[PDB]
C-alpha cells in the first residue's frame, strides 16, 4: 500500500554527470562515452546571452577554453561542435560508466525524473512531468543548468531532458539531448513566458485509479459519459482533451479495478464542477496529474531496474 | 527557484542492494563491505509468524541455508548472526561498490529517502519522513521488505531505516540498522496498531518559510503569538508541541525571510483555523510536514 511521487532510480545517470567549465561560467554536463552534452549558454557571457550569435561565440573558443571534471580527474577535450541548443564536447575518454542509453523526446503529460546536479554532482532526484504549456515546475538553484531528466526502461536509461533556464514565474525551460527546446522557448536573456498551464486529464485519471487500488473510493459514482460531454466539461476546466489514445491507456487499470474509463471520468466530472468537500485523495486535498497511467501501473505492480 | 519533494541520488545505495532468499522467503539484503543486512523475518515459515522464537530459528540454520545474490552473482555465506531484528549474514566477498557509510537512528519528524527494491533490484526512489507515530508513509508491496531508508552527507550515506512491514492502516513500520524497531512494534503478526499520528508543527513551518522564500506571502498576517498559546492551539489540529529547540532550529529561516518564528507561528494558527480559502503554498492546497529545516535551507 501507499502511494507516493517515485523517481527511477538515479545511479545509472549519477556515473554520467559531469562539471563543465567556460569562462567564468561552471553548469553540468552528461558525459556518454567520448562526447560531454551540455547547455550551449556556457559559452557566453552576461554581455552574449542578451542577444547571442552560438556559431561566432563557438568558433572563437578552442578545446582548451572548456574545463570538464569528472570527480577529481579533469577530461581533455579533443572537440567541440553543436547540435541545436546544446554543446557536445568530444573528450579523449569514454566513460566507463556509459549505461545502455536513448536520446528520446517526450510529449506534454509523460513525466521523467530529474536528477538535479550542481558542480557536476548530483544532489536530488525528483519526478515530474512535462506541462502542456511544455515547462516543468521543477527545483533549481543558479548552477543547475545541464541537469537531466530521464526514464528507465528495463536497463536502458531514455534522456528526455536538459535544464538549460528558469521563466520569471519560477517554471523551468530546456531542451531535449539534441538541444531542441520544449515549448516556443529560446536560450536567450529576454521577455519570454509561459503559456497558460492546463492538467494533464489522462494522468488525473490515473491517479484516481490508483486512489482505488489503494482502497479510496469515496469519488467514485454509479454514472458514465460520452468522451465528447467529458471534454465539453474538461476543456471548460482547463483539462487536457481526453483522446481514445488515453482511454486506451487506461484500459489495464480500468479492468483491473472495475471501473469503466467513462464511468471514472464521470467522477472526474463531478470533482469538477463540486470540489472536494474537505476531502482527500490519497492524501491530497487537489486533483494530481504528474502520474501517467504508466507510472501507476508500475508503482502498484513493483517493476524494478 | 521552486519547491520540490526530494529525495537523495540513490546511486550509492543502488550497488547496495542484493537478494535474501531463505526457503520460500524472498527479499531485499543491504550488502555493505562482507555483512548482508536483512530482516531476520526471513528466516520466518508460517507457524513463526505469530510468536517466532528467532533465536530458535536461526541456531536451526546453517549457512547453505541463506542464498544471496548480487545481481546474476551468488555470493556465498560464510557467517550468521542476528543483532535485535536485523539479521547480519558474512559473505565471501566486500562489496566492491560500499560507499562510505554509517549507521544513524533518526527522531520522529526527520526525512530520508527510500529505495524501494523488490528481488534485490531497485525500482523507485522516494521521500519518506518519520511520523511522530514512529510509522512511515511508504509505498511497498510484498517482497519490500529489506529497502532501506537514508540520507546523504556530501559522499557518506547514512543509513537509517530498513524496512520490515505493513501495518493493517496501509503505513509501515521497520528498524534502524543496528535492527532496533523504530516505534512499539515487534515483527510478529501479532495485533499491531499505529498510535494516533500527529502533524509535524516545526516542519509545517520550515515548509511555509520556504513558500515566503519562493514569493509565496499570501498567509503572512501582523500577528505574533506566545509559544504556549501556539500549543493550545496547535494540540487541538492534531498538531505535534514546538519546543523552544524547534524554535532555535528555524531561526536560520527566521533570520533570511525576516518573520520570526512566533510570527510565522501567528501565521500557522491562521491557516489552521480558516484553511486555505482555494489558495494553493507551493503548489499544495495542504500544509505540508515531510521538509524538515534542514531540506529547506538545503534545497532553498
Ligand atoms: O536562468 C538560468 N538558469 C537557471 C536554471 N535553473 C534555475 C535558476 C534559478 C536562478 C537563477 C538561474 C537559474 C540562466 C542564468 C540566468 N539567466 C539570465 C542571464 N542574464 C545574463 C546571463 N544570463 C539565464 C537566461 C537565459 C538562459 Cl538560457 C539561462 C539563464
Ligand atoms: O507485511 C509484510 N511486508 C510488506 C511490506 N510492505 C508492504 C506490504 C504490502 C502487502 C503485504 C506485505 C507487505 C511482511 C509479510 C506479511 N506479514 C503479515 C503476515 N505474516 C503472516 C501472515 N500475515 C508480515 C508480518 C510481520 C512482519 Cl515483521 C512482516 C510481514
Ligand atoms: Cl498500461
Amino acid at each position: 500500500s501507499g502511494f507516493r511521487k517515485m523517481a527511477f532510480p538515479s545511479g545509472k545517470v549519477e556515473g554520467c554527470m559531469v562539471q563543465v567549465t567556460c569562462g567564468t561560467t561552471t553548469l553540468n554536463g552528461l558525459w556518454l562515452d567520448d562526447v560531454v552534452y551540455c547547455p550551449r549558454h556556457v559559452i557566453c557571457t552576461s554581455e552574449d546571452m542578451l542577444n547571442p550569435n552560438y556559431e561566432d561565440l563557438l568558433i572563437r573558443k578552442s578545446n582548451h577554453n572548456f574545463l570538464v571534471q569528472a570527480g577529481n580527474v579533469q577530461l581533455r577535450v579533443i572537440g567541440h561542435s553543436m547540435q541545436n541548443c546544446v554543446l557536445k564536447l568530444k573528450v579523449d575518454t569514454a566513460n566507463p560508466k556509459t549505461p545502455k542509453y536513448k536520446f528520446v523526446r517526450i510529449q506534454p503529460g509523460q513525466t521523467f525524473s530529474v536528477l538535479a546536479c550542481y558542480n557536476g554532482s548530483p544532489s536530488g532526484v525528483y519526478q515530474c512531468a512535462m506541462r502542456p504549456n511544455f515547462t516543468i515546475k521543477g527545483s533549481f538553484l543558479n548552477g543547475s543548468c545541464g541537469s537531466v531528466g530521464f526514464n528507465i526502461d528495463y536497463d536502458c536509461v531514455s534522456f528526455c531532458y536538459m535544464h538549460h533556464m528558469e521563466l520569471p514565474t519560477g517554471v523551468h525551460a530546456g531542451t531535449d539531448l539534441e538541444g531542441n527546446f520544449y515549448g516556443p522557448f529560446v536560450d536567450r536573456q529576454t521577455a519570454q513566458a509561459a503559456g497558460t498551464d492546463t492538467t494533464i486529464t489522462v494522468n488525473v485519471l490515473a491517479w484516481l485509479y490508483a486512489a482505488v487500488i489503494n482502497g479510496d473510493r469515496w469519488f467514485l459514482n454509479r454514472f458514465t459519459t460520452t468522451l465528447n460531454d467529458f471534454n465539453l466539461v474538461a476543456m471548460k476546466y482547463n483539462y487536457e482533451p481526453l483522446t481514445q489514445d488515453h482511454v486506451d491507456i487506461l484500459g489495464p487499470l480500468s479492468a483491473q479495478t472495475g471501473i469503466a474509463v467513462l464511468d471514472m471520468c464521470a467522477s472526474l466530472k463531478e470533482l469538477l464542477q463540486n470540489g472536494m468537500n474537505g476531502r482527500t485523495i490519497l492524501g491530497s486535498a487537489l486533483l494530481e496529474d504528474e502520474f501517467t497511467p504508466f507510472d501507476v501501473v508500475r508503482q502498484c505492480s513493483g517493476v524494478t531496474f
